């Protein structure tokens, strides 16, 4: 793909391929928490489906950056998945945080692709970035933050039933 | 505007001025509600559209009031528009109090007003106030204290819990 | 909402809040402009209708800032409004040419901030303001240039049936 | 998850575990597969899309027995997910062969699986993998066997030629 | 239009004009390519189609940095439009390659001019530029890379056999 | 293309070779035309739409003159396209002088290889400017005459009010 190939630096190319890696990781993650959610002895349907949904979204993350790769004569190059971080996520903001840590996590890797891609004059890379991944991001990590507020103040005040009605009232 | 102007004082339509200002006053001040409602970290999406909503509402009245200076044959004179009384606004009984002591504060210049017009026989002022003001307060007074006693009673029992059920269960 | 916060300097957050000030201010000049035009002794209601619809695209500008300052955890601040720089905007002509400095005003403050975010590597800033106000604006003032010649064209041939066709023919 | 647990033996739970893992890693294969024939250098459209909606195949299949386990009381643990066997996947009869491989490896470690549960007595698991895997896979195989026979029929009379025919006319 | 003309350099105006004739120059290739291929002697109508529709993107995208030279308050200027650098294009991968070639000139062309942008710091052409004609272009250049792989697999196993299917098959 | 040719003469396949040039050129000119109008110091919407349309008409007719080319078995050539004659147009009478002295000079050149074709006993020819050209210039020219008439009258009372009534009530 050197017969395509323009502007687009072996750096951004590894960097590409590593966010793949981080978004399949994330898809990977929210997989096992959509999971927990749904055990009998957990059973908050709500929750299982946020994270289920946020699986799906994760991998179609990827999904793009590998169709960009591609675009620009790169090769797409993938590694090993590593498991999540966690086998069983405790209580709904449990959860929630974490899932705050994770974005915030895919957050920072996005904006340090776009530096690489700025220092690096590559504009159609920053374009893609600010089009498809910056805004989406900034969107879920607050939405998450406004969910983690009110299960907080929710759990605060009876912790079992502050659970129960967030998920069939919010989620 | 001297053309068509007709049983239409000065110290009316001064004071319609003034009250175009204090009803620019009040869509900023709720303006300053509503999006302190949809911080992360106070998250009442309820909260917040209710007094969007209300922004929009006041600025309608200035509107009309400045419709209506111009078919009288006054002339619009706008002054500073100073910034709401709080920078953050507590709790939610907090700000249903600020905003029930606020729809007082525009209904007594209303009534002044109509007092005013009622001394200088001016029908169509007092008239004008009447269907388009008068009982608009009145609903809206009595819709937030409505609200108030149900948040009151709800806070009592629980506080976090009780500002999430009226939240989502009545806004 | 420290919990969100992720690369959102407090010099851009101050900077957003100087910005909604900025554009409320335009959106109340633009409803003096409007109102004036609305006036029985200068009657022209496709230049009324003109500045009132901007003044609604200045406040919805505001309003997506102001959403925008809490999706990045910034805290939005109210500041007063300070009052149109006129209470009678002269003719037609005069009038475009007051809006086009307003214009150009609002223009440099959203290119200032997009330099700042730039040299704070804020991308989701850029991209924010790329997507919603520079093109904004540039077909705004453009739009206003081709109005403030075809008005100058006409009020230089008949100043007052000039003002006239503009308003029937263009508005 | 005691609470519901009935007939489900810890060698099958592990077991499907593993199954879980295996279907995931096939996923995994069959995205690097689409996406290197989506290569500017590769570029068979049809073979991309075959092997991408195959990866969407596998994930619903793991997915499936994500909720099995659940639904029989059994605990879903996840593992790390090694990367595909290749990064290169040569020509189409290559793909297609490493296809069937790696087909007939799920397929067996369902027939294994099966085993296990007819040995234990577990016609809920017998039955689950008879209505929603076996015929799946034979059906499979079949298919992938029928496109290996016509891929190299057509790469026997002339390679690249015959290539370009099956991705145009079969995919 | 020095009324309407706000942090626009002279240096960007001219590029933008150089642009232009760039695009015009390849609208013009476009169609001498398109009716080369319609030559009864050629005559294939898939090839034909292709670079005519290419000749139409090509105007068009002269037409918008037109619109936009205009938007931004600079002048418009025109030159000579130097025909093709040939009368006579060969085979369908000869043409795919000339193609390439130029669309990769027209790619560095564009971010030529978003480095000078962006050291102009003209964050509006950077955005116009990224937003009608980077991706555009990167899209563009990978269908072309496949194409032409395409053509070479087939033309490679027999050559005109090999152009004939093509034409039918893919375009 | 020797395979079809019939009745085709040299000098009439180089004279269309010439014509779809002039074409070209005319096309090349009303871009230049209509973009000119398009400024913000000119300002003429429907005159910039008036010349915009004209220059797709003018590239239709080359685009035809060169499919008849490859029917009749003749070999396209293309030449350099020169500039158009001004970079400024003057006033709207100034651009409509220009636009007929442009048509009379392709209906001139029609009609100079009608001529040419009535010499060489080429009936298809004939009939193909007859049919597809030489009722399109008549009918074009007049309008625009009528145009001129109209603006010239415009003019001749009140300059500038005249363009404008012009371009709002006729184009």
């Amino acid at each position: 793909s050197s017969q395509i190939r323009q502007n687009y630096s072996t750096e951004v190319e590894a960097a590409v391929n590593r966010l793949v890696n981080l978004y399949l990781r994330a898809s990977y993650t929210y997989l096992s928490l959509g999971f927990y959610f749904d055990r009998d002895d957990v059973a908050l349907e709500g929750v299982c489906h946020f994270f289920r949904e946020l699986a799906e979204e994760k991998r179609e993350g990827a999904e793009r950056l590998l169709k960009m790769q591609n675009q620009r004569g790169g090769r797409a190059l993938f590694q090993d998945l590593q498991k999540p971080s966690q086998d069983e996520w405790g209580t709904t903001p449990d959860a929630m945080k974490a899932a705050i840590v994770l974005e915030k996590s895919l957050n920072q890797a996005l904006l340090d692709l776009h530096a690489l891609g700025s220092a690096q004059a590559d504009p159609h890379l920053c374009d893609f970035l600010e089009s498809h991944f910056l805004d989406e991001e900034v969107k879920l990590i607050k939405k998450m933050g406004d969910h983690l507020t009110n299960i907080q103040r929710l759990v605060g005040s009876q912790a079992g039933l502050g659970e129960y009605l967030f998920e069939r009232l919010t989620l």
